[PDB]
This record gives C-alpha cells, structure tokens and sequence, in this order.
C-alpha cells in the first residue's frame, strides 16, 4: 500500500517526457511500467501482488521476435501514460486503467508476422478470424491471461465496471490494426473540421482512442533520431524475415519486405511518415494539443530520413 516504486533521477525526470527511450535494462521495464501504472491511476486501483504477478505472464508471452516483442510493448505503454500524464482530465479512471494494460497487451504472442502472411500461409489463426486476425488474437491472449489464478487485476470492479473496461481494451487493441487507422483517422479529421466531434459522444471516444492506440503503437518515428533509426533495423528484420517467407510460398513480396531492395529502404520511410505517421500525429494534435511533441518530433525525424536519401548521412 505504502510501497510505491521509485526510479533514478535521470528515469524520474525523462520518463515524463514523450521522447523517453526505456533503456537496454530488460530487468527494469516491470517497474517502470508498475511506477507509470501508480502515478497515472493511483497507488490503489490493482492490487501490487496481482499486478506484478499479471506483467510477468504477459512478458513471458511476448515472444523473441527482432521488433514485436516485450521491450515495444513497455515503450508503447510508456507512450500512453504520457498522452494521459498530459491530458489529465479528458479522461476517465477506468479509460486509464484500461489504455495502460491495453497497450501492455496490445502484440501478446505476435510471432513476427502480418496479417496478410497468415491470410497467405492459411494459418489457423486466420481461419479464426478473417478480419484482424492478429489482433483479435492478441486481446484473447490478454482475456485468458487476466483469467489465469491469481492474475486478475480488475478483480474489485463491479460488473458493469469489468465489462466496460475489458471493451475498452478490446476496441484498443484491434484499432492497432492499421488497416483500420486510415479510415479512422479521415473520420476523425472530417468530424474535427465540421466542429462534430463530441467526446461525450461514447463511440467518438472509442474512435480517439484508437488514434491514441496508433499514435503509441508508431511511437518509435516519436524518439530521438539515433533511437528511432536503430529500431528501423528491428522492424526491417522482421519485414525481411517475412519476405523471404513470402518467397518461400512462391510470391514475390512487396519492395518494403525484400531484402534484395534494402537499398529502397529511405524512401519507404518517406512513405510511411507522409502517408501515415505524420497524418496521425497531425489529427491527434489538432484533437489533443498537448501530444504536440509527438508531431514535433515525428516532423524532425522524417527530415533526417531526407538527410539520408541525399547522402548527407
Ligand atoms: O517503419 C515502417 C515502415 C513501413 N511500415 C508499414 C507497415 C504496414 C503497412 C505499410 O504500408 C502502408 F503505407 F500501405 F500502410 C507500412 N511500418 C513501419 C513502422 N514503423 C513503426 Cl514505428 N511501426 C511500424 C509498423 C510495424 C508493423 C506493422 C505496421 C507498422
Ligand atoms: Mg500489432
Ligand atoms: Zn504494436
């Protein structure tokens, strides 16, 4: 009860700031996590046995995979606690107990894949479900974890308050599918210009916490360039890992996968920060003004990508 948990100074100080980078120390990431649970919730809404208890489970689900793994968890739950920490009071107690858990959750047991690999390999999984396949996989992993005994941390909720905040994770977690973050975000930008958007309005909620869940999960285009272009090669590991499981099956995968066409890799970024980082950042400041930073950085690091192309590093 008495027991909250403290961090060095330098962590104190830059885990408060957008751009904070969780460090090489796997050890530490628990109680990171568990400290920015205690300062954006309280010392009371889970119980330390429990919760402790339900982070261990959930990491030894994560696989070892080059990106999609523990380490992006924490620092995508690490980017909500600051969009929260900055708008304290937009939003709800149980919507912040549930967004914090939900980005936790948000790749449990991703195996380093995307949706259309599976659709392509005709995994099981996307039998189970054609839509999301993945992401409706991970926020199951999440429910048969919290169901684990001795794991459920929401054990002290009523009813109601259970159902609504396993739905507020639900909906959290398949918005990190980004399919769906394009026609999100159009509604959201068109709603913002006509003057509709209306937080009281539940399902216009649900769709700025989707954004939220995009802005957290890309978070890595948000960091310092030297930390953003050395998590470039974990996520290109994984693309070019699933190309030549593409090639394997007889397809020719797309330039962005082929390790052959690494040398088109700047562009792509390009691509990626005009046609989805960028918009997203944009709309979530326009509706949110203090995750401007976010954009800030964003905007910084696609101009060192630019710097890339024309040879100047
Ligand atoms: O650095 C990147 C270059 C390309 N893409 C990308 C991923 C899907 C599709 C797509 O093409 C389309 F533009 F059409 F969406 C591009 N994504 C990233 C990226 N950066 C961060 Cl941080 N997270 C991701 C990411 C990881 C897994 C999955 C998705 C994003
Ligand atoms: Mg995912
Ligand atoms: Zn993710």
């Amino acid at each position: 009860g008495l027991m909250q948990f403290t961090l060095p100074v330098r962590l104190c100080r830059e885990i408060e700031l957008f751009h904070f980078d969780i460090g090489p120390f796997e050890n530490m990431w628990p109680g990171i996590f568990v400290y920015m649970v205690h300062r954006s919730c309280g010392t009371s809404c889970f119980e330390l046995e429990k919760l402790c208890r339900f982070i261990m489970s959930v990491k030894k689900n994560y696989r070892r995979v080059p990106y999609h793994n523990w380490k992006h968890a924490v620092t995508v739950a690490h980017c909500m606690y600051a969009i929260l920490q900055n708008n304290h009071t937009l939003f709800t107690d149980l919507e912040r107990k549930g967004l914090l858990i939900a980005c936790l959750c948000h790749d449990l047991d991703h195996r380093g894949f995307s949706n259309s690999y599976l659709q392509k390999f005709d995994h099981p999984l996307a039998a189970l479900y054609s839509t999301s396949t993945m992401e409706q996989h991970h926020f199951s992993q999440t429910v048969s974890i919290l169901q684990l005994e001795g794991h459920n941390i929401f054990s002290t909720l009523s009813s109601s308050e259970y159902e609504q905040v396993l739905e507020i994770i639900r909906k959290a977690i398949i918005a990190t599918d980004l399919a769906l973050y394009f026609g999100n975000r159009k509604q959201l930008e068109e709603m913002y210009q006509t003057g509709s958007l209306n937080l009281n309005n539940q399902s216009h909620r649900d769709r700025v916490i989707g954004l939220m869940m995009t802005a957290c999960d890309l978070c890595s285009v948000t960091k310092l360039w030297p930390v953003t272009k050395l998590t470039a090669n974990d996520i290109y590991a994984e693309f070019w890992a699933e190309g030549d499981e593409m090639k394997k099956l007889g397809i020719q995968p797309i330039p962005m996968m082929d390790r052959d066409k690494k040398d088109e890799v700047p562009q792509g970024q390009l691509g990626f920060y005009n046609a989805v980082a960028i918009p997203c950042y944009t709309t979530l400041t326009q509706i949110l003004p203090p995750t401007e930073p976010l954009l800030k950085a964003c905007r910084d690091n696609l101009s060192q990508w630019e710097k890339v192309i024309r040879g100047e590093e």
